[PDB]
């Protein structure tokens, strides 16, 4: 049963205008089977629009490609993104008053490198408010997190969203 195609796509920005379907494919095939690979071009001039997309056979292959950044394709460092509000911070709700830093860290560190964990407390009483913010060193962590249907931390079913 294949993962939805949308979750297997990488948008690739910042291409060299000399990158082609073939050279984009030869590069990104290093990290998995590509079912699709397209450079976007002007319909009249055929001049590159400077971005394209690749579709892998599996989500684990998307992960491998993102873990191999930075990608230099035909001499230029490109910008791959999954299926954009590009942020490095998430809101984590529903953690109640018994969730601590290490609960959040042990779970979220497997999505990416954590730089900040902020467990929110009441300005007047100091009591925990039941939500937190986690800041990562890179946006792909957040992108992986927010497409999951479920997040379970410290036994709690959590609501997780991009934080701006
Ligand atoms: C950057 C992450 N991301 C990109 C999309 C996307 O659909 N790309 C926009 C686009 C596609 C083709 C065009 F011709 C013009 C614009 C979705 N998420």
């Amino acid at each position: 049963p294949k993962e939805p195609e949308q979750l297997r796509k990488l948008f690739i920005g910042g291409l060299s205008f000399e990158t082609t379907d073939e050279s984009l494919r030869s590069h990104f095939e290093q990290w998995g089977t590509l079912t699709d690979c397209v450079v976007m071009r002007d319909p009249n001039t055929k001049r590159s629009r400077g971005f394209g997309f690749v579709t892998y056979a599996t989500v684990e292959e998307v992960d491998a490609a993102m873990n191999a950044r930075p990608h230099k394709v035909d001499g230029r460092v490109v910008e791959p993104k999954r299926a954009h509000l590009t942020v490095k911070k998430i809101f984590v709700g529903g953690i109640k008053e018994d969730t601590e830093e290490h609960h959040l860290r042990d779970y979220f560190e497997q999505y990416g490198k954590i730089e900040v964990i902020e467990i929110m407390t009441d300005r007047g009483s100091g009591k925990k408010r039941g939500f937190a913010f986690v800041t990562f060193d890179d946006h792909d962590s957040v992108d992986k997190i927010v497409i999951q249907k479920y997040h379970t931390v410290n036994g709690h079913n959590c609501e997780v969203r991009k934080a701006l």
